[PDB]
């Protein structure tokens, strides 16, 4: 049939031939049947979701087969043929729970290349498929081999720098999508979706299966599964709750420095610097005269546009200011 | 008028992309107010007529310049000798005046001046700098143009290596150009070129200092110093505190901004902000005399620049308070005197 | 009378142009090394007594590897590798856990912490700061600050970069050790001397100072200051703060410190601190019984160390409250015991 995706990767394996990591230069969403046909026989692809290793020699064949069908992929395989490191071609018939490390990595590539958006792809059971790895200046290094390599570097007056020890590498070591800034790339995980015109500042962080439509200024934390709409700004040190109700931020929102949200934010919401709006926070909802409409749980204001959340600096009450009348607010609360 | 006495000059080695756009320039020994002797020796070889200039120059010219400066400035001469061997492209940037920058090379020089501490935040004209500072991939092999990156990432992978991309931004990190004396910076990813880190300052891991910002020194920085924010002598910014971006926010001498707190106003000398409190410009504050009685309720904004304030949030009634050691008459004078 | 040592380790390190030690790396540090090891090794090193950082030669390295052949295979193998080294070697033999007296020793004690051979507060780190020189931590390793500018220039001349990722007295831990069963998202944020317990994951916003850390397991996404130890199964939410240092702050077992919150007191077991709340020691808290009636207004300091407390700020009246599943009578007894 029509495949969901395919990509030709170069990766790394440990001493026991386990896959630590795979890099895909040119992943494809819904590749053309012409490409799949030409490639399927050579790789030994029958059906379903497969991570198929292949050889330098098979690389040259595949390069030739795709000459004249897709120039881009052919030139990639031609480079892949000179590779010292092992090769995998992962071909996915369906968008399903991943079954291999190679597939898990491809699906995170699809997100970070912006082929698919957060929540558009199945990442169920990915965690056991992503091995904990030492991310170093020489690449991924298995934790069982690391101490030895660290010693040998020191003997030569050198340093094996270990900049991360984790199941997810940092995105920019695999892709930097167009029209994006990321001040400290240590803080954006492979699998993050950084929309065009987004700038993630130093205090900003974006988990996998999360990100920004773009444009936007991210200076706080976007947790797994959180997606931030168009033109929204997250101030320095702000928090977006993780972990059911998914957290999102709408369009044109402003989340203040050091503040936080545990509810989904509707469009053009503002949260005061320093304010943490928890799902069960009891909020004094105010109409456009700043008169109490009623006290509600923050959870119940989820998705409503044009709210300003603030903590009253004289009586300590968390207040939600609107430009709507009481009868309007009550209507919104019940539909 | 004829050729002047310059604002700055520096000999730099930088990096260009395939279309010869400058990504980046490194100046080892930048000069504030260089002597007329240095300029007179160098100008004819560089072809510097007047004003503010980013003049590319050759290896041969580098030797010529080293010779001309021999016996005028030993340091500069020696640098030019080294520069003459370089593989990378050279630029001499001579600025007659401190004006809005007109080139990437000039932009980079002005950020160096700040980070070498030759000038302080706000003393230098940085207007319109963003469009001169191209977005670049800062990698372990240096600056790399974004259109050239994906290719280079592939080639490293094919050799079993990694092209590490530690930052994608218009500003590189300062310490890849300068580490000024008497300074600690725990995670250097968090101090931009253009930051001024004063002697005896320590920037901890959670600390951050933008361009055109920083510390007099000494001090402990563990929160975020936004662009244009200067922190006096002996002031401490607690872990994860915030200073608001952008009128001008500053911090006086001897302040303590609590962990996870924040300021949207200039804090006068010896102010204290309680851990967890965000003092917003429009925050309504209970100003209290000694004896802790209410003087009026003011906007935090009207307390800007006042010394010896303690800011706190009453833990029993939620009121943001400013405690003072002053009478109602004293406070009246401090807030309203002409 | 020569003793039975607190610690010993063979290190390879880096010196500046004035032969001052910037840094030492210990591959396999020993806690309470056997008398058999100390006896084979001491005459070659010239160890006499006490706490000693003893430099040694490549030839001495071979001798030591030969002496420990058939006593401790691992140490012998290490010494054989050290014999090939281009960098200078030191053997640090510590008779006692005492205030450190050398850069070599200060580094060993932090190694002991990070290998998890000892726990935070179990080791004497008194006066350590003067022993740990401020160093530029680069991609080529430790560099003296007086030599750095020159090396920065030379890299630029070759179109390369001398990356300078930290300028500090403490390097990052993972450049020395990655202990088993641990995840650290951004390793710039865990210092040598951190104790990161098995099953701990330190996310990107997490930070752990020296002489601090986690029993394990747990999720650390906030700041663990020096001298702060966090019990089994406790979660520190994103950007939470743990006050620095005379009450020593600690977090008990099974606690939840919310995102952007903070503690200036020790937290007893199974405590919860609402997201965004900072609880300082002088913070006045409304202590509520299992029926949510006011029992008493107390300073948070006096609730420190009690189990099963939920700290929250009342979103309607601004009062910092502490909720419990105990009666007024049980609570008053705890405040008076
Ligand atoms: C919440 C926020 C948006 C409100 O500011 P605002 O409404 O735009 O501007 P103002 O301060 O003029 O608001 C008007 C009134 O609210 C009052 N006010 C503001 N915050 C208050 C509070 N927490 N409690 C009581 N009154 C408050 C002001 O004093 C003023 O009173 P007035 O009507 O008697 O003049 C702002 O204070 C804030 O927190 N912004 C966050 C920005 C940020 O953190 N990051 C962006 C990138 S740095
Ligand atoms: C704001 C701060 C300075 C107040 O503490 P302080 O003035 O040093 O000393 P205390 O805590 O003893 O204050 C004295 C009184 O005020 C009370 N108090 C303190 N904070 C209060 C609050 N927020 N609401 C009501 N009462 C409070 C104390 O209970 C005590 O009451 P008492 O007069 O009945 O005995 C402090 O709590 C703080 O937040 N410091 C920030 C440090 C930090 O975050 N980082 C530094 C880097 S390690
Ligand atoms: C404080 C906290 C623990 C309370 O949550 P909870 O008790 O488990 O769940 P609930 O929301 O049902 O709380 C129960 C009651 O408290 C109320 N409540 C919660 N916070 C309140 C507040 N600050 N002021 C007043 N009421 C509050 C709820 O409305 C609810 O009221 P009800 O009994 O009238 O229906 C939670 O809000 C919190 O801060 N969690 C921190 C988690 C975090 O930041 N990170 C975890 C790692 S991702």
């Amino acid at each position: 049939q029509s495949l969901f995706s395919l990509a030709f990767g170069v990766g790394t394996q440990n001493r026991q031939e386990a896959w630590l990591e795979v890099f895909y230069a040119l992943p494809l969403l819904k590749p053309s049947s012409e490409i799949v046909a030409a490639v399927a026989p050579i790789l030994g692809y029958a059906a379903g979701n497969q991570a198929l290793t292949f050889t330098s020699q098979q690389a040259y064949q595949l390069a030739d087969a795709l000459k004249g069908i897709d120039a881009a992929q052919s030139a990639l395989l031609s480079r892949l043929a000179e590779s010292q490191k092992p090769l995998v071609a992962t071909l996915l018939a369906e968008d399903a729970a991943p079954s291999s490390t190679a597939e898990a990595y491809l699906k995170l590539h699809l997100l970070s290349h912006r082929l698919v958006k957060p929540h558009a792809v199945n990442l169920s059971g990915i965690f056991p498929l992503l091995p904990n790895v030492a991310w170093t200046n020489i690449g991924a290094v298995d934790l069982a081999e690391l101490a030895e390599l660290q010693l040998e570097a020191r003997l030569k007056g050198k340093l094996l720098e270990v900049f991360s020890v984790d199941k997810f590498p940092k995105m920019t070591d695999y892709v930097v999508p167009a029209g994006v800034r990321i001040a400290d790339t240590a803080r954006v995980r492979l699998g993050a979706y950084i929309g065009e015109g987004t700038t993630v500042m130093h205090e900003g962080f974006v988990n996998f299966n999360a990100g920004t439509e773009g444009p936007g200024m991210i200076e706080g934390r976007v947790s797994a599964g959180v997606f931030v709409g168009k033109g929204s700004d997250l101030g320095g040190g702000c928090s977006t709750m993780g972990t059911n109700i998914v957290i999102s931020v709408g369009e044109g929102c402003l989340i203040g420095a050091n503040a936080g949200i545990g509810i989904p934010l509707g469009d053009r919401n503002i949260v005061e610097a320093g304010l943490y709006i928890t799902a069960g926070t009891k909020v004094a909802l105010l109409d456009e005269q700043n008169a109490l409409v009623k006290v509600v749980k923050a959870r119940d204001l989820a998705g409503q546009p044009d709210l300003l959340f603030r903590r009253n600096s004289q009586n300590g009450a968390v207040e939600c200011k609107t430009n709507k009348t009481a009868i309007e607010l009550n209507e919104a609360l019940h539909a």
